[PDB]
């Protein structure tokens, strides 16, 4: 009984947020790097979230394990291959994985993430390494996987390079640019680096997606849409607070990348108020149902389906509808997007 035992499309999930506790454990020992536990189970309890934390609270969990992956070619390549494997088993036929190339490098990055020591794993190298892992998993498990590079809110110095990385690796997996991180940083959307990287994404035809409204007010969504030119909005739960904005976006067919479980666990969604996804569903909005960071929410793609099904009252007709909208809104080239639509319509028959 998996809520939606049919092909799915995932548009919103972070690679460094969907690693197997087993792989984390393996490289800790292998590199002699300290973890907060030496058992996959207790490692799941230190990293995982039980009840709602906050955004900065959730973001902190990465500290427990990122140091173990970063700077290790074998590790970056392996988590990528293993991610496809994970998604294949969830019955996902198309996925867009996102991650920050800088937070995994150890050379040519400033400031040095995780107190690393100069190495040879350059930000470019991590993109190439992940491509090889993703490509190898596509062949082995038979699914299509594409990737998105993330700009980090607190480091706009990195953004112009994320843009060049998206250009160099255009279609060689890289399909878009994301703006991720601590949304709570006042005006972090307007920082020049971010603004210029996005002005550049536009002139070079690089697809754009931006995390907004997960926790910030509607204005942050307005900045993403109007100033950064997002083609999609990660979360966007607060947009409904501005009926004007919302309705305008609704008429523009703006895609909202929803992650139900996630909103509850980051305190993004107050359990005492109707979920914005119920509105999106009811107004027939363009959106998708995503996992965001399974490792930290101790969740699976099914977790979210099961959630919208039990509470919120979603149905298979709706499940089928949103997955069709997710495919239409993918950052896939037309010919490939058509191919996806065909496949879903076939298996939905
Ligand atoms: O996945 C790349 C990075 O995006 C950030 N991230 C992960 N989950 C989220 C997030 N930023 C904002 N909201 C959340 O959906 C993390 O700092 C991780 O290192
Ligand atoms: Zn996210």
């Amino acid at each position: 009984t998996p809520a939606f035992n049919k092909p799915k499309v995932e548009l919103h999930v972070h690679l460094d947020g969907a690693i197997k506790p087993e792989t984390i454990l393996y490289f800790g020992k292998k590199r002699g790097i300290a973890l907060p536990a030496d058992t996959v189970e207790e490692l799941r309890n230190i990293i995982g979230m039980d009840k709602p934390l906050s955004l900065p609270g959730f973001l902190a969990k990465f500290d427990y394990y990122m140091p173990v992956i970063a700077g290790c070619r074998e590790a970056i390549k392996r988590i990528a291959y293993e991610f496809v494997e994970m998604k294949a088993k969830e019955g996902v036929v198309y996925v867009e994985v996102r991650y920050s190339p800088h937070l995994l490098a150890n050379s040519k990055v400033d400031p040095m993430p995780w107190n690393q020591t100069e190495g040879d794993v350059t930000p470019d190298d991590v993109v190439d390494l992940v491509n090889q892992g993703l490509q190898e998993g596509e062949q082995a498990f038979g699914i299509k996987v594409r990737s998105i590079l993330c700009c980090m809110r607190h480091q706009p110095s990195w953004s112009l390079e994320v843009l060049e990385l998206c250009k160099k690796y255009n279609q060689k997996t890289v399909v878009a640019m994301d703006l991720a991180g601590d949304e709570t940083i006042e005006g972090s959307s307007l920082f020049p680096g971010h603004v210029e990287a996005y002005e550049g994404a536009v002139k070079n035809g690089i697809h754009r997606t931006v995390h907004a409204g997960e926790v910030g007010s509607p204005e942050v969504v307005r900045e993403a849409v109007d100033i950064l030119k997002t083609e999609r909005v990660g979360h966007g739960y607060h947009t409904i607070e501005d009926e004007a904005l919302y309705n305008r976006l609704l008429k523009e067919n703006m895609h909202f990348e929803v992650c139900p479980w996630s909103s509850y666990l980051t305190g993004a969604w107050d359990p005492k108020t109707t979920h914005a996804v119920v509105r999106f569903k009811n107004d027939k909005a363009n959106y998708s149902l995503n996992t965001d960071a399974p490792l930290i929410f101790k969740s699976t793609l099914d977790t979210d389906y099961q959630m919208t099904k039990k509470d919120m009252g979603f149905t298979e007709e709706e499940f089928k509808r949103l997955n069709i909208n997710a495919a239409k809104s993918s950052f896939l080239p037309e010919e490939e997007k058509k191919e996806l639509l065909e496949r879903l319509y076939r298996e939905y028959q």
